[PDB]
DNA sequence: CGGCCTACG
DNA sequence: CGTA
DNA sequence: GCCG
């Protein structure tokens, strides 16, 4: 088992998937709290676990698996010996842990802005829109559009919004591609949002592309909110559902050709994948990775790479497909 | 012990 | 600060 | 919280 989650594959559905749970409550709490080093390792425990070929039986089994130390194996024991972790279970009930999953959970929204209205004593949706001259107005939208966003999307509902989406873009500058990102593109069959790239063959030929299609996008009456020169947009757009339509999260980026494997590879994550991704970069081959290249300090060069495919070859690893990403 | 991903809106 |  |  190494210790990086981008040097072994992970797969979506896997054979601890109790044990894993248990481990990401406790991760999100540290994120809570601000520990992102204990988030981190709580997060790796768990990615381990989905990356064994069968299921965890015994606590021998752990021994020299990475991030396995004294406080995840005792979650893990507790549950094969009692199905329960009293840790976990504490956290799961604490007023603070499902508030602030609650407040962190709307668009507009994060750990530090939900910690600040809990410390002030607000602990419900209710509580936020009885004072909404206290709102930012993505807030405002976040909460407005809360129970829709809080339902999944379906991978079900994808292509007929990459059709819409391709129509706009089309308008925009014809040639331009849009590519299915994030879990979608790692085989998840639900996702709190969508995720499209988009890009031209013709380098240079994407400048000014993403105001192009948001105007386009907007002029259908497709868009319930989004922020508005820029590359990525957070949208709330119209769904068709039967008989009318659903609040639906989804985010638009655009990359130069140039940069695309490099796009795609950071927006297909997962977000763990991608932040050992970038930590094994650095700290394993001296590269600095980003969405928009790899980066050489030494040489003060840019890799240029064709494919993710190019990108795993230069970093010295195995290539995954994005369905082993799943970290 | 230091480090923990790295960007854009 | 928010967002990915 | 864990690794190196
Ligand atoms: N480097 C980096 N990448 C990130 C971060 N947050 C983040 O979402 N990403 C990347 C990896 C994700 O898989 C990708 C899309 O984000 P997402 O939140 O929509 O995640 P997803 O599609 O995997 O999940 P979901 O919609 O199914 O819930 O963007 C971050 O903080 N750093
Ligand atoms: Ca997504
Ligand atoms: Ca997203
Ligand atoms: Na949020």
């Amino acid at each position: 088992m190494p210790a990086y989650a981008c040097q072994r594959p992970t797969p979506l559905t896997h054979h601890n998937t109790g044990l894993s749970e248990a481990l990401e409550i406790l991760a999100e709490a540290a994120g809570f709290e601000g520990s992102e080093g204990r988030l981190l390792t709580f997060c790796r425990a768990a990615s381990v676990l989905k990356a064994l070929p069968s299921p965890v039986t015994t606590l021998s089994q752990l021994q020299g698996l990475p991030h396995f130390g004294e406080h995840s194996s005792r979650v893990v024991q507790e549950l094969l010996e009692h199905g329960v972790c009293e840790e976990v279970e504490r956290v799961r009930r604490s007023e603070r842990y499902q508030t602030m999953k609650l407040f962190t959970q709307i668009f507009g929204v994060g750990v530090k802005t939900a910690d600040r209205w809990y410390r002030e004593g607000l602990r419900t949706l209710d509580d936020l829109r009885e004072q909404p001259q206290k709102l930012t107005q993505q807030q405002k939208a976040g909460l407005q559009h809360h129970q829709d966003l809080s339902t999944p999307v379906l991978r079900s509902d994808v292509d007929a919004l990459q059709q819409v989406v391709e129509e706009a873009v089309g308008q925009a500058l014809p040639g331009a591609t849009v590519t299915l990102t994030g879990g979608f593109r790692r085989g998840k069959l639900q996702g709190h949002d969508v995720d499209f790239l988009i890009t031209h063959p013709k380098e240079g030929q994407e400048a000014g592309l993403l105001p192009r299609v948001m105007c386009r996008l907007q002029d259908q009456g497709l868009i319930l909110y989004h922020q508005h020169a820029f590359e990525r947009s957070f949208c709330i757009f119209r769904l068709p559902q039967p008989g009318s339509w659903k609040a639906v999260r989804v985010d638009l980026v655009v990359a130069p050709v140039s940069q695309f494997p490099f796009a795609l590879l950071g927006w297909t994550g997962s977000k763990l994948f991608q932040r050992e991704l970038r930590r094994f970069s650095r700290k394993e081959k001296g590269l600095w990775l980003n969405s928009h290249g790899l980066f050489d300090p030494e040489q003060k060069t840019f890799f240029q790479a064709a494919s993710e495919e190019d990108i795993f070859r230069h970093l010295g690893l195995e290539y995954l497909p994005p369905e082993q990403r799943n970290a």
